[PDB]
């Protein structure tokens, strides 16, 4: 496999110690996805270390990490000061036949941070820092010459800046497109899936914003909010807390079928043991009078029953099922849960 270099599933191997270019020096392996690896090495020219994301050797892993280095750089040009919370591509090589994109350092991701919780949430303050702080990096997306779509928000995909402060950085722009390319379907991370590209519709970058819904849920719960096993039982789940779609939806969706049928009156329910529509209630998930998730922040400061009504309204306002009427960016940022 490349010459010696390469293990079964098209990575590099890596060895402590080893330079690259009489330039890099690598230290560690930081962490594995999909796309291969992601290292810690010192730059010896620039005096400083990075994070080498490492692309697996094969076309298709390849053609993705392109697509990202394109975005990035454009991402780059609009942010000189890096202040919209995206991380930074210092530059991109080939070497040892794997694309390798060179990042700024940065520290643990949003899951990671969730597991040191024992998946019992963060607290609101700090969720209504990630929230500020994500939807500024949305509305900088949507500027018109990017019309970026992540298309895979998640919280191993949101990186904390350092350990000690609550600055983050969006990572990982490999599945993503510009508005308007709609080729990929079933796109998303199942569990923040976008109800439209669960029905097969077409999507834009709102879709951004119910994932950015679900994890923020999750972020102060600890647990993902709709954690279906496939698309069915996923789009089951948001029906438990959300209700059936919208009718003006459903008659458009091609995927409709999948999941719903109508009854002689001629309405839309579902096919088929799961909680009655909308009975699931955020209410209760978030705990707004019953001490927060689980209970658990009953008395604790920032955590009033007034503080938690806010953020539902700004959760339920980014689940919106409606693409259209679904909470953008700019007013999201306007919404009492951060005054
Ligand atoms: C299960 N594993 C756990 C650890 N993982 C992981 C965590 C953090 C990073 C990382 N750390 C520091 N700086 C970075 C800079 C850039 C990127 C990155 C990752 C993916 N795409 C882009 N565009 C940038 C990551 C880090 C890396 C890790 F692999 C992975 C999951």
């Amino acid at each position: 496999y490349n010459d010696g270099y390469d293990d079964d599933n098209y990575d590099y191997i890596v060895k402590n110690g080893e330079k690259w270019m009489d330039r890099y020096e690598i230290d560690s392996l930081i962490g594995k996805g999909s796309f291969g690896q992601v290292v810690k090495a010192y730059d010896r020219v620039e005096q400083e270390w990075v994070a080498i994301k490492i692309i697996k050797n094969k076309k298709a892993f390849l053609n993705q990490a392109q697509i990202e280095v394109r975005l990035l750089e454009l991402m780059n040009k609009h942010d000189t000061e890096m202040k919209y919370y995206i991380v930074h591509l210092k530059r991109h090589f080939m070497f040892r036949n794997h694309l390798c994109l060179v990042f700024e350092m940065l520290s643990y991701n949003l899951y990671d941070l969730l597991r040191n919780t024992n998946f019992r949430g963060v607290s609101l303050n700090l969720t209504r820092k990630f929230a500020q702080q994500m939807c500024t990096a949305l509305l900088f997306l949507a500027t018109p010459e990017l019309s970026i779509i992540h298309c895979d928000l998640k919280p191993e995909n949101i990186l904390l800046c350092n350990p000690k402060r609550s600055a983050i950085k969006i990572v990982d722009f490999g599945s993503s497109c510009q508005l308007g390319q709609r080729i990929y379907q079933y796109i998303q991370s199942r569990f923040y899936r976008s109800p439209e590209v669960l029905l097969g519709m077409p999507y834009d970058l709102a879709i951004d914003m119910w994932s950015l819904g679900c994890i923020l849920v999750e972020m102060h719960t600890g647990e993902p909010l709709f954690s279906g096993a496939n698309e069915v039982d996923q789009m089951n789940k948001i029906v438990e807390v959300l209700g059936i779609p919208p009718a003006h939806i459903l008659d458009q969706a091609p995927k409709a079928r999948k999941f719903f049928e109508k009854l002689p009156d001629g309405t839309w329910n579902l096919k088929k043991e799961y909680k009655p529509p909308g009975t699931r209630k955020l209410h209760n998930i978030l705990g707004v009078e019953t001490g927060g998730p689980g209970g658990r922040r009953a008395g604790e400061s920032g955590h009033t029953v007034a503080d938690y009504l806010k953020f539902k309204d700004l959760i339920l306002r980014m689940l919106d099922y409606d693409p259209k009427t679904r909470i953008q960016p700019y007013y999201a940022l306007q919404h009492s849960f951060f005054k």
